[PDB]
């Protein structure tokens, strides 16, 4: 039972922090005591030391080739992003059991295009999960992200958005009609967070809500609580595709409940320090 | 004294701890929360004449509430065993022995299951010239023939004046649009009020004068939502908006009207559970 | 660098008087907040008159020349009986007003809102546009007149407030959180719904923002409308040469400016 | 001795337009006289009025052989299909129990099959005539739609399920299901219990599947689709009757039709309705 | 009433002293639908070279008006026999016309940077007025990376109201599935009509109201854009095209379907028939 | 050099004998194309195996040593009567081709020697299969398809009728039962469709031929027309197997061609 996350890892430069929402949920997983592989692309500098360490000392294991890029990607304090996506399309582990990916790595050439493939690849053993993460201050233009992400969404099994991602996306629609249109295409599960409003979710069985509990990585620590207790109720793998899709009101109220209390006590310890 | 009609299932939950048997079904326990409120209420149902039966008339009887001759020709009184199997026959009298009622109640399992739910179609549509009619779909999971259902469901909203659902239903009508679409597009076919309870979220309402609104209050949500409707029905009867003589003036209805009824069937449906989880 | 508000002032009869009017109000308001207006309404040379008169000068508004030209005092009697013409003249005496806002009864009582919607054109140039449909159906008029009206004002707007009210009569078939998305796509910065007690919502290209409840039912929305005018006014974003900034505006800034104008309506409510 | 069964409506066609017509109509009616040309006894279970109309349809049926059931002739007016635009005057309500000792077969289809309340009646008749008949179904779903412009398909699943030979156009089975080529939806009929399942596909001929394998007949060289499917419907269970297929008694023989008995079978089927249209020529 | 086509315009070289003709898929659409009595407007990228001239004439002979800006390439692009190319395709975005019934793309312009950036900016420009068709008439033998090949056939396939493919296209597209049903799961993301050529067997297509066939033509290059200029003229002539009867054109019927695919087969073969006299 | 083997069932086909069993029937195909060909078999010593013995002789054949080693000769009149057994190492140098198919890949106990041989053989010689459906031999279906699958999963080529792939899966239209075998290995599937032609799937796209205006001799020398025109063409044995794979549509359609009108002049040069 092992989880591979695809997307990138980079430096936060506001004073330099260990980032990139993939990676966040990579180690959000594994913190959780998931066995993780994430395949990234950092440099050898000392920027690409740090996230190695940071990842290493986590327990996720890097994927080999995570480590090919000329200079580790940097986001820069509203963000300026000097950052490359690329990776080897050559499946590197044996099928698991999630294959989650999301972000600038679902969106952003060259990379985007080898995701996609290995989502192709590894949809017949693996459960799929994407969180659009739209951070739309990266130098690409919005139809062809607007549009990847359409695609990603088509080959989804769980999904996680927030209501500002599904504005990005369409701001002509409520971010509820949105993931209503997203559960439509495919998908078992569309999470959506609220903010201060809490958090609601969509299955074939009906709506899911929990009550209102904004800083850096909440998201990701909701996404890894999610894919963490759908883990805990056996339906993740291929292999548990049709018990995703007939998943109860009851047990998305309850996997929604822990994806928002691991979110808000990601957020209270790092406001503790 | 004016009186209610009810026309839906009657049937045992059979619970598979300590496995026991309860009287339900929703309409029944419409008919039975109206009598309680202190209403004269009919209720039209189908059960057999055994054990379960003879059990469900004297809890019929017991509350306040009549039951209607040619209710217990089935050969077997439905049940419900929780998987929520179901073993349900569920047919009605084309014509019953009722005078005209102030109003008509349906609904649950009985608006969408064949072949009865022909003759709850054709029944409403006679009973309007005296009765308000009055309507909860209240999908019951399992139900089968999607779409039979949702275009039986339809028929119904074309043919009542009030109609109440939960969030869950709406979602089962139609999962591309948020509940609050779906009522507003159940009002542009004919109802004075489409009332939608929103569990923990409150419940709100339409009707032509605006929208209404009441916030969450602090077991089952099926018992707790058919004491919502008979809270409805009884304090719209008491605002004298009963009776197809009242019509217009129900479907004119004020947002301040609207959100009373509202409140008073959200307190209803509160101190149903809160007296029933004291015992 | 001034505020014009074009509409009707009234005096409100009770069932068995009062200064009213929904634009008066977010005259008075923006005065009290310590703005300088215009009004250019229409009132009687009569008792009426004279105390709407004596009430905005209280307030610190300049009525605009041409508007006391009235045949009768319009009047409301609740419900509600409305005794009302409203005529403005094809060009009033005023600059370019910084802001321009306009709502209720003038955006669809003939023959003044024929003005209105030209002048609203003519004064996009150097004023930011606010519209409050406020909308008052005992006034009675063809009703797809009335929408056909609103719908114009809302494409030569640059702020939109709304209640769930007048959107629920503008459209049923929608929930309002639609209908205001749907005048955000027309041309609009901001169109911003009051919900009543479940608080009030805004949209802007950045996204939505939202503040809770509790925190006069006329009355009410138009010191919300005042405060919101105000808030924005102070963030440097009203005036033609401060569209592209409006437009732009920030999730956040819209959150700011929606906490300003609900507390701002809630303390004009709990001082009287 | 054996006698057929036909539960369908019989309609008048209206033609509103250029030198406009009435002519008798009804998929049902024309599959119970295609069989009575054929020389086989036949009952038809209907819905007509006792009105200028209905006397035609009935004085049509009594020249072709057919027998009218008794209790066909209750509906207050005769349906009516009118083409200016299709609009439909029709009413489908039938006796639960009609007079009729056992059937060696029972046919139904169309608007019969999913117009209620009728419906509801053929669908529970099938049940019970499956002990001692052979039950036939023709989808027939273009007129039904031109009815029914909000028709489900769960209504045609359930005959599926019910039935022994189905005989469907690739236009029946892409409105059941669009996403796939109408051979694959035949195939999921056919797991569905039938023993046949005939697919006419216009001007490319006809195909079916039985457990024994999949038959197919090439299109004639060679108007009236509606009215060639139902000679088509009538020469495929008329063939089967004379291989000795049909009745309760031989269900299983049915079932374990080989592949060169069903390419027979339809080789006159297709005949039996391209003689038909060349015989309307003249 | 104005047709638009947007598309790549270049030289097929023979392979052997061998010899140059003027080709290009748009470019044989364009042709061919002015050969029909349309007028048609062509946005194209050649060269002010020899064989930029060639083309130009070769334009203006047909019937066909060529389009601003389509003149500016450093070299005219060229095709030489499996085919090897010298090919740059780069337009402007910006709307070079008043607002046509029908916008019609395919081939290169489609999968091919800059230029197909441009195509689908275009598109998105004239949908509001325009009829969107689409031939993706796949030619691999232009070194580019195929999952981007693929994912730009996606973005016109979900731009189109129109589509005709052959097999071949449909199983380079996808090899694992019928082309029969690339097709059907094409006509699932918004075009009207998907139609197939599946050569020796005739051709099918798929609406909403059903499938239509047409049989095997009695009877080599532009023969499939010759169908396409045949399709698109008799549904111009059935009266679907423009966006204010874009609703007219998904409720297609199967019967006029048919007749669409039948004059499609009939002016692809006459095209044939006419370059086998010459 | 290059000799081609055969595995599978010889038997006596009882209306009147008839020398019958698909695979013998692929390798007099081939003997009789002029290719030479070695038939590994199960035969009896009586006077039908001699029978048979005589006809794999006078068609050039050669019998694979141990075949001759069956109690009784199987019989066909369908009312199956025979056993399948071979050598687990068949005395067979390297082949370019080795064709199984029939009973022989589905009849134990032999048909679990048939799986291994072809894994083995696979490094000199390309392997093709005919399933040809035959279920008149009663035995478990579900092994049966897996042993189907197992040889599918293990051959370059491959071949099979409408009705042999509708005993498969009846619930999929044969095409699709074709497409869904190429993508486990197989360079070829191809299909025969009765009186609608035949089709065929590899990497660079479909083939098609149509009708010809028969017994199943008919399928088996389409088997043999197939395997004597891809012989032909170069593209047999392993070290052609990359070329072979990437077979054109034009290639794979003129294999078709040939292998439809041998299938046709053999039943018309009968009759």
């Amino acid at each position: 039972a092992r989880g591979l996350v695809i997307g990138e890892a980079l430096i936060d430069i506001v004073a330099e922090y260990v980032g990139g929402s993939p990676l966040n949920v990579a180690v959000g997983l594994a913190r959780l005591g998931r066995d993780v592989d994430l395949l990234t692309h950092i440099g050898r500098d000392a920027r690409g030391r740090r996230i190695a360490e940071y990842i290493e000392s986590s327990g996720v294991q890097l994927v080999s080739g995570s480590q090919t890029a000329d200079r580790t990607p940097t986001a820069t304090a509203t963000y300026a992003f000097d950052l490359e996506w690329q990776i080897p399309d050559t499946p590197p582990v044996a099928p698991p059991l999630l294959v989650h990916t999301g972000s600038i790595a679902a969106a952003r050439e060259p990379g985007c295009l080898a995701v996609a493939a290995l989502l192709d690849a590894y949809r017949a053993a693996a459960t799929v999960s994407f969180d659009p993460n739209v951070r739309p201050s990266l130098s690409a233009d919005p139809d062809l992200t607007r549009e990847r992400i359409q695609r990603l969404v088509e080959r989804s099994d769980i999904i996680k958005a927030s209501a500002e991602d599904l504005h990005w996306i369409d701001p002509t629609q409520p971010p509820e009609q949105t993931a209503r249109a997203w559960l439509a295409c495919g998908p078992a599960i569309v999470a959506l967070t609220l903010g201060d409003q809490g958090a609601v979710a969509f299955c074939a069985a009906g709506p899911a809500s929990v009550p209102a509990q904004d800083t850096v990585g909440a998201g990701d620590a909701f996404m890894a609580g999610l894919l963490d207790t759908l883990w805990e109720q056996g339906l993740l793998g291929a292999d548990r595709r049709t018990e995703l899709r007939k998943i109860g009101v009851s047990a998305l109220t309850s996997a929604l409940e822990v994806a928002a209390l691991t979110s808000a006590l990601t957020v209270a310890r790092a406001g503790a320090d």
